[PDB]
């Protein structure tokens, strides 16, 4: 996670989701069998022993969940991280691209296009993700979305004034306006 | 969901869940269609309607985003079902077959454990089963979970009781005890 280069993310992130699970389910599992021996004591032992061990492990487990809990926030928030700059580091080339339009005898019209659609599904992979991320604070903790919604419309709100501010540069290419339009 | 046939599971629920994506993400894309326009509207009226527009869509979207999570839930809880009776169901079994020890010239050893490892195996996959199930509990929904927790914790002992329960039924065959143990 620290280091790692195969492009393909999904892949790692999916493989880090995989290995956090070979880990846990080890502890996990050395806690339910710490648990049965410490039981197979308090067997013969007062029903206050028998109620402590109880509660003891019942608390190491928590723990754990926690831990694990947390480890697991930390590579989501990653991933996230590494998804959002992707995610602009497209959309901010087809818009050079895009611009690149396709300038030269018929300004391939096809082109300018073909390279619209980029921008756009672009722009709209932004959108579906912002929101997909989101529903995840609704749910999870309902809490911390609320604090959050403020922020969040915000963007939504910039993608679009900036898409259709982006189809409004054919306001200065009046050719391909009517012609691609 | 309500039909399906083809053996695998997470074949099919990943479907699922997968045309649920495709179905929301439509819905939702056409109120951020429906939002947009809606604005443009509001664009030269009072502030105060450009702030009703705004919280009525605003509503719009927690209903449908509410709608898919209910939609999404009842997806969960027929997996989980599912899932269950193929983990009771196969559990059930290995213990005839696991029964059906391996009683010939040499008690097939080989057998009786190859197929005990089955029961054991399978009686973990309950264990792990259950507890994965709840750690969702635990995070999603922490009250939820805080009910529960009485009564998955008898579960978990079942398996402990029967387990060991099991294995001692070694206490009834003694060739093999010392034999395979
Ligand atoms: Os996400
Ligand atoms: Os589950």
């Amino acid at each position: 996670l620290e280091t790692p280069g195969d492009e393909n993310e999904h892949a790692h992130f999916q493989k880090a989701k995989e290995r956090l699970e070979a880990k846990h389910r080890e502890r996990m599992s050395q806690v339910m069998r710490e648990w049965e021996e410490a039981e197979r004591q308090a067997k013969n032992l007062p029903k206050a022993d028998k109620k402590a061990v109880i509660q003891h492990f019942q608390e190491k487990v928590e723990s754990l969940e926690q831990e694990a809990a947390n480890e697991r926030q930390q590579l989501v928030e990653t991933h996230m991280a590494r998804v959002e700059a992707m995610l602009n580091d497209r959309r901010r080339l087809a818009l050079e691209n895009y611009i690149t339009a396709l300038q030269a005898v018929p300004p391939r019209p096809r082109h300018v296009f073909n390279m619209l659609k980029k921008y756009v599904r672009a722009e709209q992979k932004d959108r579906q993700h912002t929101l997909k991320h989101f529903e995840h604070v609704r749910m999870v903790d309902p809490k911390k979305a609320a604090q959050i919604r403020s922020q969040v419309m915000t963007h939504l709100r910039v993608i679009y004034e900036r898409m259709n501010q982006s189809l409004s540069l054919l306001y200065n290419v009046p050719a391909v306006a009517e012609e691609i339009q």
